[PDB]
């Protein structure tokens, strides 16, 4: 984590590089960099929310285009059944929607993630675009919160 004053004093490209891990959407970071300086962390986060508010399906597609799929990292009990259900459901999600399963995981149990996955598998395409974007927005904000301090 860097200080807000550091973020303000970085070059346009240095500041963009700092924001890059938050989300794979260069335009979002470039927008925030262009609106410097920021007088408080709260104010920066407010601007960050505005900048991602109008993300659509095109942004979702671009942001997830390089994300590893469930089968792309090759390595009875409640845990075994949960792990298997999570893996199978994740595989079916990819086949149904043509994208990685995106969910804000921090604060959610494995069971809670399975609940969400099972429900989202029964979504219409439009409902799922909306929820996936919401998850993308939540993840991006959490990453930004860890990147820049007061």
């Amino acid at each position: 984590m860097i200080a807000l004053s550091q973020f303000n004093s970085l070059s346009k490209d240095e500041a963009a590089g700092l924001l890059a891990p938050c989300v794979a959407l260069p335009a979002w970071g470039e927008t925030l960099v262009s609106l410097r300086p920021f007088a408080s962390r709260h104010a920066l986060l407010q601007t960050a929310r505005e900048a991602m508010a109008n993300w659509g399906e095109d942004e979702l597609n671009a942001a997830l285009s390089a994300h590893p799929r469930i089968g792309e990292k090759p390595t009875d009990s409640e845990n075994e059944r949960l792990a298997q259900a999570l893996r199978e459901g994740n595989a079916r999600y990819e086949a149904r929607f043509g994208r990685v399963f995106l969910i804000r995981a921090k604060g959610r149990s494995g069971e809670e993630i399975l609940q969400a996955l099972t429900r989202r598998l029964q979504h219409t395409a439009d409902e799922e675009v909306a929820e996936a974007l919401a998850q993308l927005r939540e993840i991006t904000m959490l990453r930004l919160e860890g990147a820049i301090g007061e």
